[PDB]
């Protein structure tokens, strides 16, 4: 009876999992470690150019915005 999690349940899980600090937001450094798994460095320019708020970190929302 419990409503499952949006099809993006996987993305949300991984993101949160990478955030052992349970802050709900990943920092530039974190974004590099997560993407590092692919060996892609472009993630740095993408996360820096995607940060319109210059907060230096991305929350669940942002993480879901960077997937395509
Ligand atoms: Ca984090
Ligand atoms: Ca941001």
């Amino acid at each position: 009876g419990q409503d499952l999690s949006d099809d993006k349940i996987g993305l949300k899980v991984l993101f949160k999992l990478m955030d052992v600090d349970g802050d709900g937001k990943l920092t530039k450094e974190e974004v590099t470690s997560f993407f590092k798994k692919h060996g892609i460095e472009k993630v740095a320019e993408q996360v820096m150019k995607a940060d319109a708020n210059g907060d230096g970190y991305i929350t669940l929302e942002e993480f879901l915005e960077f997937s395509l």
